[PDB]
């Protein structure tokens, strides 16, 4: 998670495991009730302001391996180009929703915006994967 | 949660203890209502915090009623009731507002949001 | 709860839900044996230095609404006039022990003193409803 | 508890109920075997640097009322005067081991000395009541 | 664990035993499903930025003795020279993946770089011991 | 435990009982498998930078008094004098490995070094108590 510390600089702290496992146990799977976990992951995408890595923990914990692969397939299928329009160009798809840890520096506008896009794209991945 | 002015998300232990230690809102709306009401003051929740409070302690049916009721308690600046759609949406949005908790305008928007949500919890346990 | 920080300014933090239910689960109900939960609350009224709102949660969690109602009544019964006598003067009973949230400012002399009196009064109320 | 804050001033924070209840639940009762809770209390008295209130909380949670009174009586019996001898002068007994909340001030030397003394006596108390 | 502190220097805090035991209990062992613990350790290695000692705790808790020595062997079989190629030169292997506490200072490029490298080699180890 | 706060100076916080009871319940006793608990204690010794008191709590919680006795003798049995050699001169043994709470200020240099030393002897003690 990211938040402001008592100096107005963003500050990282990892998820506590308690929260992640609570979230798991107190909800049905993704397949039995996909909009339950989606509602939750979605709220958390804002409240906890998670990084790329934070998202991998969220996803890895709350989803089965192939629940997760669908989610990413779909997040990636939803990428848009500069032009506002869909793109499936491999390099733009990877730049918006990379599968391997990117180098987004969360203290710059570029990294923060990349993160904003990432979560939006993840969310759309969960929504599409569900329906 | 907010406190003096700093943000921190709810602990999930706290949201599930609250669920586990009370009955459903339908069995006993005055229970969860007194809890939420209090948490509205003590944890100074943001719109998203409110979403997790409601989403965790209410079934979808109940949340939707509560929300419907909060929205039909909305009032203009003269104190009189209103359902002009942009008046409602400004006071109790269903989608994420851009309220800034460091200012007057956002702080006020949040105090109003909590009041209405409570209005909505009261009127939906009847 | 209230306390001075790592650099000293009297600050606020909510009760942790764990503390409120641990207190509930390790003692008998108020009725069963009132001395336990009175002895407990007494302590917490000092170590945690609760706000008015903190006290509501405290009583809401540990007491049945019936019991709470008794206690609020006795806390009111115990309010004294400048003359040191019982006073049921409706406004007198409410300056000292408001049933509805007062805007006592904890960062100032009158608030902190209202707080003090509230807790004494509350403790008075707990014992009395035990007697 | 008390500890050395960043500003170099001692800083108060309440016990966590999970600490106290864990202490109770992982040890036999004082009457059933007094070394165990004595050794625990003795340690906690230094690591957590408890105020007078905190000790009330400790002793309250971990001992029955009738074990507490035995321990508090023994602690008083262990009071000593400026001449190194027992003293049962009540003003002397009550200055070293009060039964009613004192206003020792942990930010000052003499408050700090009183707290050191109180803690030593409380131990003496627990030790002799066990023997 | 380490993270960027309010002062702009890194800052250390040890693992909560809850995170480690929760990580143990909500997964298959390394042998049952080596890829599931690997994905977890890999993530934690980024999110928690563990020191050398941290990893010793991570590994000790999450793996048997057998599994740990296999991972430690492979981690050491993946060390590279200053030319980018494999090396079995003891001084180079030890320097990159020591079996005993180094003194890497994370307040310097030299120490941070050794932490990055050590983590990378540990991951390579898990992945290779796992296959 | 001791660590630097994000303000940057060496601050104290007590062990939480959860870690202590979790360390106890997820390992065997010292007598059944002294390696596991020694490995844990050794680790915690560096990660938690325990004060002298922290150590007593640590040892007391995880070891029987009998075990703790053994460990403390062996630790004392391993003190070294200022030349770098085994000393059993009682003033030197009590300076390095005090059986009674010593007057060590973790915000001072000599305080910190006394701890570093104390912890190393403590480990020698667990190890050596271990073997037997």
């Amino acid at each position: 998670p990211l938040r402001l510390g008592g100096n107005g600089q963003l500050q990282y702290w990892p998820f506590s495991s308690s929260d992640l496992y609570n979230w798991k146990n107190n909800n049905p799977s993704f397949s039995e009730d996909p909009g339950k976990l989606t509602a939750l992951i979605e709220s958390v995408l804002t409240t906890h302001q998670p990084t790329w890595d934070d998202c991998q923990q969220l996803l890895g914990t709350l989803l089965t391996g192939e629940e997760k692969q669908r989610v990413l397939l779909e997040a990636r299928k939803a990428v848009r180009g500069n032009d506002g329009r869909p793109t499936q160009l491999p390099n733009e798809v990877d730049a918006a929703f990379p599968l391997e840890r990117p180098d987004w520096d969360y203290t710059t506008t570029e990294g923060r915006n990349h993160l904003v896009l990432y979560r939006q794209l993840l969310l759309a991945g969960l929504q599409n994967a569900g329906r």
